[PDB]
C-alpha cells in the first residue's frame, strides 16, 4: 500500500537525522571510551554487574538496520552507554567522568534533536 511507503519513507528520513545525532554525539568522545562493547574476554564479570550493555557500535548497526522507531528507543540507548559505566566505573575515574562529559555534552545536541523530530514530523 502507499500508507505503508509513506510510512517507511518517515522511518528513512528518521534514520537520517538519527545517524547525523549519532555522529554528533560520537564527536564527544574524542576517546572512544564509548565506540565498542565492553569485552567479556577483557571484563569476564561484566555482565554480572550490567544487564544490557550498550556502545556507539551497536547503535549503528541498529540505526543501519532502521531499528529505531522514534527518537525515544535511540536515547533509551544513549542513556544506557552512560548510566551503565556510571555504574561500573567509580567517579574517580577516567571512564566515569568521559561519562559524565559525553552526557553533558550530549544534552545539547539531544534537545535540538527533538525539536527537529517534532517540528518536521
Amino acid at each position: 500500500s502507499m500508507e505503508q511507503v509513506a510510512m517507511e519513507l518517515r522511518l528513512t528520513e528518521l534514520t537520517r537525522l538519527l545517524r547525523s545525532v549519532l555522529d554528533q554525539l560520537q564527536d564527544k568522545d574524542p576517546a572512544r571510551i564509548f565506540a565498542q562493547p565492553v569485552s567479556l574476554k577483557e571484563v569476564p564479570d561484566y555482565l554480572d554487574h550490567i544487564k544490557h550493555p550498550m556502545d556507539f557500535a551497536t547503535m549503528r548497526k541498529r540505526l543501519e538496520a532502521q531499528g529505531y522507531k522514534n527518537l525515544h528507543e535511540f536515547e533509551e540507548d544513549f542513556d544506557l552507554i552512560i548510566d551503565n559505566c556510571m555504574k561500573y566505573n567509580a567517579r574517580d575515574t577516567v571512564f566515569y567522568r568521559a561519562a559524565v562529559r559525553l552526557r553533558d555534552q550530549g544534552g545539547v545536541v539531544l534537545r535540538q534533536a527533538r525539536r527537529e523530530v517534532d517540528s518536521i514530523g
